[PDB]
């Protein structure tokens, strides 16, 4: 349907994997979005086909105001070209380099509103496995939304794609390669409320092989500075037996995030 004649290309956004992200403007409507490409030829050798299908799949589909909308793709014979809403503030990654950290409210307000989105994808069962600061992005108002939903798949699952990026945020079952559910989405949480409060990931290492150590054995220590509350929340999220992980609706409603967020559920 659409074409890339149909867009006047800008700057460039973003850089992925596969994923070079551009500024866009579609000519008749003027409408401004971001235009995701990506080379068939690195995803014909990667072999990623059944991944994009979901991406789009799955993304198309959802409707919350703290996930990116994804509003179709065309291709030619070299790309294919995903159709975004853009997100005018960048990612929560560049946010995070240029303050080291984020106080308690700014923490709190964020795990809210994706502890929100997250609630809406298991509700259908969706999971997303891949939470990290690059694929969270920011609204004009300053709101969080997910995004990339490339390894996202329906629960219970498997996992038939080699891994090859970083181990930071994967839960032990995901890494140890064993069957994994909805509740991996809860452990990479507890990841990122530690690295917002911090400034670094909990199990982050020199090498691949002693993060999975690191993982594995939940090894992760507090500076002085984190508080009971936050302390308390952290620990209950990254439990090596993900049962043992609360439900969303116990985070939304922990003494911590309830005194300190400035969203409500
Ligand atoms: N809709 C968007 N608006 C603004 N920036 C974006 C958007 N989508 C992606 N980016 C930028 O491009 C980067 C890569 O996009 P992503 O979809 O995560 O690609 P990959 O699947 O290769 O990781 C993001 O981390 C972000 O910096
Ligand atoms: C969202 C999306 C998922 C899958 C694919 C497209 C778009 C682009 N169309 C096809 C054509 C029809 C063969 C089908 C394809 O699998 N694909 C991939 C080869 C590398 C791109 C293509 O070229
Ligand atoms: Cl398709
Ligand atoms: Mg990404
Ligand atoms: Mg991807």
């Amino acid at each position: 349907q659409w074409a890339l004649e149909d867009f006047e290309i800008g700057r460039p956004l973003g850089k992925g994997k596969f994923g070079n992200v551009y500024l866009a403007r579609e000519k008749q409507s003027k409408f401004i979005l971001a235009l995701k490409v990506l080379f068939k030829a690195q995803l014909e050798k990667a072999g990623v086909e059944h991944q994009l299908r979901r991406e789009v799949e799955i993304q198309s589909h959802l409707r919350h105001p703290n996930i990116l909308r994804l509003y179709g793709y065309f291709h030619d014979a070299t790309r294919v070209y995903l159709i975004l809403e853009y997100a005018p503030l960048g990612t929560v990654y560049r946010e995070l380099q240029k303050l080291s950290k984020f106080d308690e409210q700014r923490t709190a307000t964020y795990i809210t509103e994706l502890a929100n989105a997250l609630s809406y994808c298991h509700s259908k069962r969706v999971i997303h496995r891949d939470i990290k600061p690059e694929n969270l992005l920011l609204g004009s108002a300053g709101e969080l939304k997910i995004a990339d939903f490339g390894w996202s798949v329906h629960a219970p699952s498997s996992r038939r794609t080699t891994l090859a990026g970083t181990l930071d945020y994967l839960p032990p079952e995901m890494i140890e390669g064993r069957m994994h559910d909805e509740k991996v989405d809860l452990w990479s949480l507890g990841v990122l409320c530690y690295e917002f409060l911090v400034g670094k990931p909990p199990f982050e290492a020199n090498t691949y092989q002693e993060t999975y150590k690191r993982i594995s054995r939940v090894e992760f220590t507090f500076p002085d500075f984190v508080t009971e509350g936050a302390r308390d929340l952290i620990s209950r999220l990254l439990k090596h037996n993900p049962s043992q992980r609360p439900m969303l609706r116990e985070v939304l409603e922990h003494p911590w995030i309830t005194a300190n967020s400035s969203k409500p559920s």
